[PDB]
């Protein structure tokens, strides 16, 4: 209690978060386009906003989690002097450039605005899994750290004013999640082909992904200093294994499309004359317009 | 020591390999078509045979890790008569065809073989994070599963009968490692643009991709259902988010190709009527020609 909450938007990230703060103790009103996508939370004791309105003036801290950040301002800028004293926080996807507009925004109509980005589903919201990142005024995020720390205690942290910043983490973590799923989903369209199950082959291919995480901390200084030694393995190497993948994969009958792809960036490593380095190389053709 | 093993192929992978055999204090023989690659090996303790015919000699078990499934025929094949009472044990990167080709020659010359994969770069094989799948005759498996344990005893596992799945595998899980190497790298280059320095930005990465096998965890039933259901997030909400990271890149002057790539996949799933799946459902996409 003592600490209201307003979450406007009630998506499949929305609700979880109305449902973290409402489980936290906190009073929580909420608002929603469609406002059947309230009713579980409302019976749960959670407060039905009727409006944008009524949710802005329900409670100091208003969280923002909508589909884009053009739903951001068509539901921020109708309230431009509704926002005195408030703290708004947006957990809506978008790009950095789309962050720093809102905070401009922001700053203009004086208000403080944090941008906050969830790293992953809404299950993880309110456990230990859950990630959530925050940029903007280093002050207001210390002000409502005890409520913001209901969605998750340990995996919450302050980023820095830059309002980007989280948005920009936000798309880089998200390109490293793409890739393990597709990897893993093209692995198991093949050994689909053998009669393998796919739970099967899920804990290998977790065994391998945790491990994979030292050859990730091993690449970061090489792409620091631009030296790439090969110490693992060559380039070629990588492009050798890249063509048995994709040879492998239109044998069997599945998508050699990712292989190809992956084989095309190899190609490029070794065009540049990186032929005898080490995959970290690759960070070159990546910075390639 | 009391069991000679025998390497042939001395690159990167073979050099390791030999260097674990020497290490448990096995007397081992090595070759290389190229004779320098092995003075640093002699010099620790290792045996150089002059030729293939040799190292064929030297040892019961003949473990091999060249170039390729073409350069194992090269040595092998005029060895027909010489490999009676011999274990080979090829760890050549090859498709899961290769695999078998080379295994039913082997049938023929009536020699044992057991198709293995190394999965990971050199330097983790003697150590706990050595994975080493076997192929092939499991009594061949057990009767030189001590000597295998040199490289990884928490590695050396056998699969089965099948000589190919050995290969298969290796390449299941070679997509998932340039995945998570690819996503970080795109990842690196995005955060590099606002200069945060990649080793700042890897372990971050690394909580993500150790947290995402809870999803791969979770979708690996899916896929082996056929129902792919929407509870984390639709099709839809992860078309969104690829072309905003596909806008992002653009717009901080890097590489878009994967992203938009990403996204082209994601397209196809909802052109395919799965807007409403998870993103377990994307595995008919891979299942493609």
């Amino acid at each position: 209690a003592q600490a209201p909450v307003s979450v406007i938007g009630l998506g499949l990230m929305g609700q979880a978060l109305a449902a973290a703060f409402l489980k936290a103790g906190h009073p929580t009103t909420v608002w929603n386009r469609r406002a059947a996508k309230a009713d579980q939370l409302v019976s749960e004791g959670a407060t039905r906003a009727g409006s944008v309105a009524d949710a802005i003036a329900a409670s100091p801290l208003v969280v923002l989690c909508v589909s884009d950040y053009g739903a951001v301002r068509e539901l921020l800028d109708p309230l431009a002097g509704s926002l005195k004293g408030k703290v708004v926080v947006n957990y809506t996807t978008g790009t950095s450039t789309q962050a720093r507009e809102t905070a401009e925004w922001a700053a203009g109509v004086e208000t403080t605005y944090l941008d906050g980005a969830i790293m992953g589903p809404p299950p993880w919201l309110a456990t230990d899994r859950a990630i959530l990142l925050y940029s903007g005024p280093k002050a207001a995020f210390e002000e409502h750290e005890a409520t913001l720390r209901a969605l998750g205690a340990a995996g919450t942290t302050y980023l820095d004013t830059d309002h980007g910043l989280s948005a920009l983490y936000d798309m880089s973590l998200l390109g490293i999640m793409w890739g393990v799923l597709n990897g893993f989903l093209q692995g198991a369209a093949l050994l689909g082909t053998a009669k393998v199950k796919a739970t099967t082959f899920a804990p290998l291919a977790n065994t391998l992904i945790n491990l994979i995480t030292e050859r990730v901390t091993a690449y970061a200084p090489q792409i620091d200093e631009g030296k790439y030694p090969a110490g693992d393995a060559t380039m070629t190497v990588h492009q050798d294994a890249m063509e048995h993948l994709a040879e492998e994969s239109e044998t069997l009958g599945i998508s050699a499309e990712m292989p190809r792809f992956f084989k095309a960036l190899a190609d490029r490593a070794v065009a540049d004359g990186h032929a005898d380095s080490g995959y970290a190389a690759m960070i070159e053709q990546f910075r390639k317009p």
